[PDB]
């Protein structure tokens, strides 16, 4: 039961990009990424306003009655035990993301500054990249976790992002102009937004290289790197089950090496110090760095915020679909205040660790002067984070196999879901139609290395800000969808219902 | 019935300051201007401390179990529809101060700078004029508004401001020492409340038409913009009705013209980009700016604070007599937290993309070198930022016909609410008292006006805060009289006194 | 029934400090002080870190359903008045400490400023004296205030700490490894806090006395002023009752008569300026100074904190166990959400208050050109602001006379309590043993003032965070066992059982209706089908 009316739109614009990318008009996908800087110009208030609605508005669900909620049946409790089903929180929270920027984020913004403070600022430097990968990022997350979570659970709908829309645009008759359409930007979101996380993986992997095998041109090694673990997705989904379980555990144990080792050898004390820093930080610069836009300090921050701000927002959009989806099928029979809690809480607690030992070491050194910044290679400084420590020739091959294993483990579950919404939220995908969209994904990802060649990086970030802007909206009217669907839930109705009893049975009394 | 006892005192005060102004101890005036720094220095702690508190206080009550109470019969449900009543919360929202200092304003800010704060700073910018025009004034306008929405609603008592007092001072016995002063202060307070925006609005219009028939002294032609909306006041008043239902609607319209204009027309992308800025940045330095005083820094912030801030504060504060009656009224039977949370984010909306397109392009201007600055000219730098859009000769008569309309509204609006009060309470005020207080607000207006004669708008302002001062502290007590109010409501009341 | 078995430990490393101090090895103390910039420097981040913990964690549980329940019997009413129980909340907010530091850290902040900021700036000023003074410091008091005056008068168990482990070490069997270490560590870390305060009162008198009898060495003359108010301590505590009763009204008038006296007298409005100032400027930068730690700006406040915001944390911590048996006892079966919500907003008010009179003036002097910066003098900076004051030679005096009132209720207050916890936490404590620790109190006193000679103030500072240090942990822990003793109260867990059934009956009716509207619509389906 595939549903092409998703899926040939979906391929047909993924190989577009592939094709007119890849070869041909390779000079004019350059041109698109030019055309790009427009909507970060035009929608640029877009992404920044409701960026930080959604923190808002997640918070106020949580808190409000709709929190206690369960998300299924009446009264239901969850499957996973509440230590389970926070450790599954940290298989989402550790990702080939923080192996990239987690170095060089924190480093860039002590070295270089953010618009409108000095440089060299530790506190600010913490408080940029916390405001980028904690609450925000997740805050979309939950929502549209918590769209599916419900609709699916409670309310007993496929699993489609479609299905969400039921409220607003029509009970079962979502299935027109708009239902299918949310669907198919569904996938072209997801899949641009993973072809980014596996783009950065290769540029990681292939800077890795840079420092193992030296030297090499190393244009086709960036297409040996992919295709390596791109190889191996098959053997590992179709030939090989338990793939995301097993893995999952391994990549948890090596990013826990990673994470220890810089944190024993390197300035212990100063990673410490840096927990109530960035954390502290965080808080206080919150509303400051929310309502930071392209007109502070007199325009200047249009150039900084399109490469980095708007970026993540626009990153963590695309894969909002992706995240959404596992977070739901983990939180089974949740109350929805706990998810959210939980789904905000978790994560963001690994972020601050996480940053606050690379990211924090990274400025730590560069305080004391040996920089690690790699001539501005953002790959190559985190190698360059490990050779600077005692033993960072292992660490540098180890932080490397976890890339490659981050890359199946990410391309494997992205598929997955990816498939499920081409089979009408089928929770049982092929194991060869989910393979369909691996390679399909890979394709999208050195498509964006290639075509920027030396500026990877520069035209990488690019596309993945374009394939988000449309999926925005739909984040944004799922905002209002999880509401009317809340508005009208048994155990809401049956409680305004109640409280009206009450409000007026002590009122005849009298 | 017309209660003499407020009339006399109110119009004796009224008049003195008229005479004592408009000729003869003319430059005495000035003097009693000067003699007026002292209160924003003893005083000052005064605005600024519980400018504060009544935020605080009002998000409390909003937030606490009296929210749920009624504004009326037990159990009422609103007159008004959910939609209309947030459409007549626009009306309030709009004013002669918008269109002031909506433009210049945030202006000023981003060319000289604040306290405590580098010049040409966008962020803070905002974060001041927002802190000068969102909570904070309607957190006083909504405790007024509440006070007597409930006394008149919930108890069933006079509308009259002393009839809020009543837990305070003495039940029915608030008719002494006090009571009628506090309906005397309250006139008082409105009266020059309202001959502010009445005098905003004669300076506006003045440099509009000296942006239209260049030139002329200008002297007698303030006295003749003046006297020309004030005499249609008259046949918008008693021979036609409807006036502040129709006139209403026609502000909104041209308001709206004016703010979509300069939107679509400026810098679009610019303003909208300021959306999230001003209102994030307010959210970031409001406890900064709370705490801002005369001591910040090393008591420099003095003569700002006394020109802005300490400003405002005392404007809201002499108006919020009038905004009280005006959304009590508004609010008939509705939830008082559904009223408090309605009057902090309804207003506090308008006044944040208002200031985001005007005082947001008059920056982005300021910024491309084409500064609408004209030469200090506040009344003028509105009409500038009109010139320099494509249309803006044809706007600047439009937004000067608004300026007109608001000056009738406005003074039909706060007549009608002091001829109230000089009625004990009476809802259907006659149509003749109304009007003599619309004469009386409009004397006070050009009084103002003409005493500082090249300096109007500093003597403007002054004089405002002159009137203010003693009602801060009704408003401060009002908050207490609100409190035992409530606290004593009905199953609550009893069921302490059942627990006693 | 004395238990020895703390008793005797906690004598020995006393005497220990004070020999090893007081003489012989008196450069090797000051060894200690060196190698103990290595606990701020490691355990820094935690004094920090937590410290902001404790003002979440006790704001959590004030606003929690916790907060209903009663100090007490089930639905119990307070014994004092409320207003007789905010009165007594003053007499805490009151102490040596004010008095010292209410004057010279506003100062010294405005003069030299604050690590990433810059100087002469009097809302940074207020806003880090604020956060040393007002919610955190409270914070673990209500924290440790609570876990006892709900453990001894809720539950019904022993006034002792370790009465308050009992969820987590063991029911009654909180008496072995730990349990009496808890109870050990607890009178060590209070007569060293109430050491710091003594000491304090002594450089405060010593620096008053050098205004007066202008001039004498004065190294004897420190221990002069300590054992004439160390001697009348006890005729204060056994021949005489109602000590601090009495002494503490007494303390209130003088502490008064400062405060007005300079507020009329002084810059009034800039003081009544510094309210809004003050209040306001400390609810923004609170987040700020909360994330501010030794790498920021570059590691460069390492110095700075750790002589000011690291002192004040350990400094509150060590007298804790005081501060905690006193609330506890004033709180007599009164709600739990009264009780934190009364201890983070009635001290923190007088906190305000008092530095916006002194602390405040002393910076409008500073800045209209009359320095009262008595040359880096602490101590010698609270009579220049007076003597700068017409009649400042008067109440130079009656200030110094205060300093000595408190130095008696300081030490009889801490001392009844150390006492209680020597006894099995006997309310009654004997004005014997009670007299004994008043002196043990004062021996290290004066220890960690002459052991730095010329840097007391230095080395009393620094001897304070050590102690601390170990009781950190307990504060921190003692916040899980107040967490588990909560979550466990007749009252709470009638309240969540009662939540549940209300939630099945609710469930069970649901569904009834669900399939009655079933029933009745295919119902309705045969009467359209066969009509």
């Amino acid at each position: 039961s595939l549903n092409w009316s998703v899926i040939v739109p979906a391929l047909v614009i993924v190989l577009a990009t592939v094709v007119w990318g890849i070869g041909f008009k390779d000079s004019f996908t350059n041109f698109a990424s030019s055309a790009l800087s427009a909507v970060v110009d035009n929608l640029g208030w877009a992404f920044i306003l409701f960026g930080t609605v959604f923190v808002f508005f997640i918070v106020v669900i949580a808190a409000s009655k709709f929190g206690t909620i369960r998300l299924g049946r009446i009264d239901e409790a969850p499957e996973f035990r509440t230590v389970s089903w926070i450790s599954m929180m940290f298989a989402a929270g550790m990702g080939i993301g923080l192996m990239f920027y987690g170095t060089t984020e924190p480093l860039t913004f002590y070295r270089n500054g953010v618009p409108g403070h000095d440089e060299h600022n530790v506190g600010v430097a913490m408080s940029t990249t916390m405001f980028h990968w904690t609450l925000h990022p997740w805050a979309i997350y939950a929502i549209v976790g918590l769209a599916i979570a419900y609709s699916t659970f409670r309310v007993g709908r496929k699993q489609l992002l479609s299905s969400a829309f039921v409220p607003l645009i029509g009970e079962k008759g979502a299935e027109g102009w708009l239902g299918k359409l949310i669907d198919i930007l569904a996938i072209i979101a997801t899949v641009f937004g993973t072809a980014c996380s596996l783009g950065l993986g290769a540029l990681q992997i292939g800077a890795g290289l840079s420092a193992a095998n030296i030297i090499e041109s190393d244009w086709t090694i960036v297409g040996i790197v992919s295709v390596l673990t791109l190889a191996f997705i098959f053997s590992a989904i179709s030939g090989v089950g338990k793939g995301i379980q097993y893995l999952s555990n391994a990549n948890m144990v090596l990013a826990a090496l990673l994470a220890i080792f810089v944190f024993v050898v390197g300035p212990t004390v100063s990673i410490l110090n840096l927990l109530p820093g960035s954390i502290g930080n965080y808080l206080s610069n919150f509303f400051q760095m929310a309502g930071r836009t392209a007109m502070s300090a007199d325009g200047t921050a249009g150039e900084w915020l399109g490469s980095w701000t708007i970026f993540y927002w626009a990153w963590w959009i695309s894969w909002s679909p992706f995240v959404g989806m596992f977070l739901a099928r983990i939180s089974r029979g949740r109350s929805i205040r706990e998810f959210i809690l939980g789904v905000l809480l978790v994560p963001a607690g690994v972020s601050t660790v996480w940053f606050s030992i690379f990211g924090g070491t990274a400025i730590v050194f560069e305080q004391n002067g040996e920089s690690i910044w790699g001539d501005g290679a953002a790959e190559e400084q985190l190698f360059g984070l490990l050779h600077a420590l005692p033993g960072g020739q292992i660490m540098g091959i180890i932080a490397m196999i976890l890339l490659g294993t981050f890359f199946i483990t990410s391309a494997d579950s992205a598929s997955t879901v990816m498939g499920t919404m081409s089979q009408h939220g089928q929770l049982e995908a092929n194991k060869w139609v989910t393979a369909a969209w691996g390679v399909a994904t890979a394709a999208i990802g050195l498509t964006l290395l290639l075509s920027g060649g030396d500026n990877a990086l520069s035209n990488l970030q690019n596309v993945t800000i374009v394939a988000a802007t449309p999926f925005l909206f739909v984040v944004i009217g799922l905002m209002f969808a999880l509401v009317k669907d809340l508005s009208n839930d048994v155990i809401y109705l049956e409680y305004r219902e109640q409280q009206r009893f009450n409000a007026r049975l002590a009122r005849e009394r009298r």
